[PDB]
């Protein structure tokens, strides 16, 4: 018809697996409501009966698409279908449908009560015949086949009619895959990633033809690396038996443990069978084992092989419709002859996981688990702080083992035998959760880590101007590089932080991350002293090009006088005024791009030891003094802090906000520690008092904080800053002289 | 290519390099190729096994018996010099050296003139802005780029556009052009930067970006461009000229733009090496760089290599104290010996530069070495006016502002911080003009008269109110001192 109704599949965020979801004004261009029985043809004349609903979400022309139904109409992303509402849909008397055996064994026990009552009711569900669904439950997930419907060919189904199950599982026919094949719904995290590697090689796969009327070369070698353990071979074989594509898997282990011509006539014999079924991709994972670095190389075969493999992969220029992928475990241990031009071009991190990307992962991995009501994953989704998901894999698999330990194993085998409709009573609660993530839990990363922060401006009490001209100073030429080019200043790219200890420094570098959306590694001092005094500076390149990788991004140096202060202090050792790791750090800087968004944040206490030299223009050149905190800055953190904790009301903090003076905010966001500490040991010790009062039932004493412990706590209370160091820094605002 | 010569057996590859060479005489005249030779004969301390060694051995044995045939020429290629087996590259094998190296930003423009030959671009797409904004980049990932320009506009418009209703033509294709956009994205993302090393080039700072110091650049003018134009009124009079030069001065005075200019009007290469480079040098106690460096220098004839932050060395370790030693080091020592033992005649003059010029080494300024002392003094009034004029050209600036005001108002300033005072009061002018845009654009719509494109006395007279000196009187008498005592020889 060439009008609006030929539209384009994507991924669902919808988590029925009958419904799709749409937008508004194209659903107001359809002239539909929501809950509509709708109907999709696509190619080889297949059908699809569905529930449409409204969403924001979707973009002009696109549709949220769910797996099991375009896998029903047997098309793939990438293809164009067809809408049309059928409106005329009654119900049914009778309802045939089946399993396949090859997903049913080890079964036993009616099939019918456990798992299609639990699933037709409640939900108005749309079945045409010979359609296939998915359901889950018993730690499994079965597809059904359908095969006769009364109201032909097709029903909405109702708690009103029943569903006659009876006969054998029949064999799958030989045109589609099963479903326990990977896709893109069972990966979670890293999202921009995927969204990359997913426009870096949609188009020769896709249209393979259009490369064949464009002489362009379509980029061949793409290297993905990560930590081990993270899914590579996972995502590999996810993307490959999504778009669409012959697979072929060559493992290095399994190359090196033949004979020579052996392993020759192996790699021989699989580039020629991926050269057969083009189009298609190739995997090579642990390069490590086949090409390692040169220096660790010491026989002979090894070098044989690696040439071998650079020819034979020099010797594809000709061929297009393969591409290569491949996975090592670091950049830095591959060899620097492979990674080369025509051979190996594109660069691609996965990472580690954050929170975001953890509590992903789990929903991945309770999906056909039958949880409780008690089990929060907020919890273990904040508490599991440095993990990978094979870990995350292992600890589900653990409390569901533990779940199997303690209830339900002696109970039933005195008894009777174990069957399926008592797994369906099988839950598994939290407290396996905690017992199983306090033991029994190798964390596997001990490395840097990359992520957004979570500090925004109303965390810190105050600082205000300081705040609006940093602002200023970072979020404004990435948004307006015409008024730049315009009076043509190039933006300066380092601010350098300096004030007493203790006011709060790390804080504005959070916020600031936090606000523009950007990425976050940090080093403190500890780390400066581990590379001085090991005298290894060959980590400073691999940092900043971690940093370049992760761009944009915003770089934290915390603690930079330690290496002045450690060689002595301003008579300092037999040395001067200058150091190792300052003007490595300072070589690597200068010599990248401008317009590469990698902003550098410097920060100490003592300013007038640092070494001058880091003051040059096109270098940290701007200074901030961050002074005490003043008394609405006191009020303002003393809230900021006190919003976590329950207080009372009929408390008052302006008296002591108008008592003290001179104080650091750590020590204001400490005493309010104490005083909390004093509270808990109180409550404690008034309950067991109460338990073994009448006992040898709650009624909760308080909750909250009363002046006691608020005027204890000042009786326990220090200042942190002398006068000395305050008329010190304050030299520099009677001076003002800080250019060099 | 030898990664295929590496992939056979032993006599397999003895056959091949045999019948290679055979096939080579056969068509004569012919030539041959050898890529990747670090492959086939590498450094003989990084071979190990046994083959390797036999298999040098009998490219040299191949080599020396062609001898006799005088139509065919061998061209070969690797990565680095210095990765070469140093028995290859002698008389009778390997005579004659050529460096490719980096191109420039006029190399860019020209492979970049060559790879949007066939592309159909637009009339807003402009090849200057990525000719200047692409600084240290190799010609391969240039055609990375422009082929990922291409691939974005096949990706955002006409992909999904055309799927829907019908198939692909190149009608269509005739329309496709692409945009600036799509190139501003390619540049700023995806765009891994394969280099780190010295750059070598013709600088572009000119005589009249600096303001005055005229009689100071004649005499430079006489020091180098004369005997390169004249070696006959030198042969005649016999003197040999020199070929060293040290500038000194306070810091900040613009050291590093009179030998720009002086590389720049004679056309000449332009190598510099800064102090940070001397101290990471110095504290890994490598000093088999130095040479590599002056190999780079010859090679590059003509140049002139600039050394900045000499004195970094002699500050690092302790004051006029100093450190437990004395007055020499390793590095400027080791740069005394590979400067004297070379050629007259070559063309590479060396200019070195100091802010500290009393704790250096005087060794160097022995004769036959750096002898010319310049005193680069504070700038005068003339000199603030012309080279404020010479830093305010590039921005859009008011008329009716007057600027010999704090031209008679400031004496004894850096040129640094007469050229950053206009950077702050720059700053502070487009902070206004994007708060009263953006407080317009929230005024009547919560299109464009635009307030100001210019500077008015209200940022240069709060950029006075932030402005400070960067030189001390007591350092003026310490360089004076060498006015009133004249000594300047050892
Ligand atoms: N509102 C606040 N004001 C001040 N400090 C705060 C505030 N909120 C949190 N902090 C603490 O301040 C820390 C930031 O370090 P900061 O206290 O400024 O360095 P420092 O204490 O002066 N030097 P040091 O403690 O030895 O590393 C954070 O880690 C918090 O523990
Ligand atoms: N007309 C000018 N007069 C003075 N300085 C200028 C002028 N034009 C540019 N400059 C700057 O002067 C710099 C040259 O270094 P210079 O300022 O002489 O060394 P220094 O500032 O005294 N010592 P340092 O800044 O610590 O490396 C250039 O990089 C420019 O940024
Ligand atoms: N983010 C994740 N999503 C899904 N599964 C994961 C994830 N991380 C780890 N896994 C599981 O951990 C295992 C490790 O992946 P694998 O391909 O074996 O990596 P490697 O071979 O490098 O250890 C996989 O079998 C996978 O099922
Ligand atoms: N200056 C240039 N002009 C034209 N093409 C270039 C240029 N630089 C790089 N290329 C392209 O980059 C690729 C790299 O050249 P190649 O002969 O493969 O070098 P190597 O094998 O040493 O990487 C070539 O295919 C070439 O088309």
């Amino acid at each position: 018809k060439n009008r609006p109704n030929r539209l384009i599949v994507d991924e669902a965020i919808n988590e029925d697996n009958s419904v799709v979801s749409l937008s508004q004004p194209k659903m107001d261009e359809l002239q539909l409501f929501r809950g509509d029985t709708v109907l999709l043809k696509g190619k080889k004349r297949r059908e699809a009966v569905c529930i449409v609903l409204s969403d924001d979400e979707c973009s002009d022309e696109k549709i949220r698409m769910n797996r099991v139904v375009r896998n029903n109409l047997r098309v793939r992303l990438g293809d164009v279908i067809s809408i049309q509402p059928c409106p005329d849909v009654k119900y049914g008397k009778r309802i045939h449908v089946l399993p396949i055996d090859d997903t049913v064994e080890g079964i036993t026990g009616n099939l019918f009560e456990v798992y299609l009552k639990p699933y037709f009711l409640e939900a108005y569900r749309p079945i045409r015949k010979g359609d296939i669904f998915l359901v889950r439950g018993g730690m499994r997930a079965v597809e059904f086949k359908v095969v006769e419907t009364d109201p032909s060919p097709y029903c909405i189904v109702a708690p009103d009619t029943v569903i006659h199950c009876e006969g054998e599982p029949i064999k799958r026919e030989d045109e589609e895959e099963s479903l326990n094949e990977v896709g893109y719904d069972d990966i979670g995290g890293c999202r921009k990633q995927l969204a990359q590697i997913k426009e870096m090689v949609e188009l020769p796969l896709r249209h393979p033809a259009l490369f064949k009327a464009i002489g362009v070369k379509p980029p061949r070698g793409i290297l993905l690396y990560g930590p081990p353990g993270t899914g590579k071979t996972l995502i590999a074989r996810a993307v490959a038996n999504e778009t669409g594509a012959f697979f072929f898997l060559i493992n290095g282990p399994e190359i090196m443990s033949k004979l020579a011509g052996e392993s020759e006539s192996n790699l021989r014999k699989a580039f020629e069978e991926a050269e057969k079924n083009a189009p298609a991709i190739i995997f090579i994972d642990e390069l490590d084992a086949i090409a390692p670095k040169r220096e660790k190389t010491h026989g002979e075969v090894e070098r044989r092989i690696v040439s071998q493999l650079l020819t034979l992969m020099d010797g594809l220029k000709q061929r297009a419709h393969v591409i290569v992928m491949a996975a090592t475990n670091r950049p830095n241990s591959i060899d620097p002859a492979l990674r080369r031009f025509g051979r190996f071009d594109r660069e691609v991190d996965i990472g580690i996981p954050d929170a975001t990307g953890r509590l992903e992962i789990l929903q991945i991995h309770t999906k056909n688990m039958k949880l409780a009501d008690d089990v929060d994953l907020e919890q273990v989704a904040n508490e599991t702080h440095g993990h990978v998901g094979a870990d995350l894999a292992a600890l589900c698999s653990e409390a569901a083992l533990q779940a199997i330990r303690k209830k339900m194993d002696l109970i039933d085998l005195e008894d009777e035998t174990i069957d399926a409709e008592v797994m369906n009573s099988l839950a598994v609660t939290m407290d396996d959760f905690r017992w199983a993530l306090s033991q029994s839990n190798p964390s596997a990363l001990r490395e840097t880590v990359v992520e957004v922060p979570q500090v925004t401006w109303e965390d810190i009490g105050g600082l205000e101007d300081v705040k609006r001209e940093l602002q200023e100073l970072v979020q404004y030429p990435v948004e307006h590089p015409d008024k730049f080019l315009k009076f043509g200043m190039t933006p300066s790219k380092g601010v350098l932080f300096y004030g007493p200890p203790g006011c709060g420094k790390t804080l504005l570098a959070k916020a600031i991350a936090n606000e523009c959306q950007a990425n976050f590694i940090s080093i403190k001092g500890p780390e400066l002293l581990t590379m001085w005094f090991g005298e290894s500076e060959a980590n400073v390149r691999e940092i900043f090009d971690k940093a370049r990788q992760a761009a944009p991004c915003v770089l934290f140096f915390d603690e930079l006088d330690s290496i002045a202060k450690a060689r002595g202090g301003n008579i300092g050792d037999g040395g001067g005024a200058a150091d190792r790791v300052i003007n490595q750090i300072l070589t690597e800087m200068d010599g990248m791009s401008t317009k590469k968004n990698v902003f550098i944040i410097g920060a100490t206490n003592r300013p007038d030891i640092i070494d001058p030299a880091i003051l040059r223009p096109g270098r940290l050149d701007q200074l901030i003094y961050i002074p005490l905190p003043d008394e609405k800055s006191r009020v303002a953190i003393l809230k900021a802090n006190l919003r976590k904790s329950p207080v009372a009301k009929d408390v008052d903090l302006e008296f002591l906000a108008k008592m003290t003076n001179g104080f650091s905010g750590a020590d204001l966001t400490e005493i309010c520690q104490r005083a909390c500490k004093l509270a808990i040991r109180e409550s404690i010790e008034s309950e067991i008092r109460r338990e073994r009062e009448r006992q040898t039932e709650e009624d909760d004493p308080v909750p909250e904080i009363r002046r006691d412990h608020f005027e204890e706590a000042m009786r326990f209370a220090r200042r942190s800053v002398s006068d000395n160091d305050i008329r010190k820094y304050e030299m520099f605002a009677q001076t003002l002289q800080q250019s060099r």
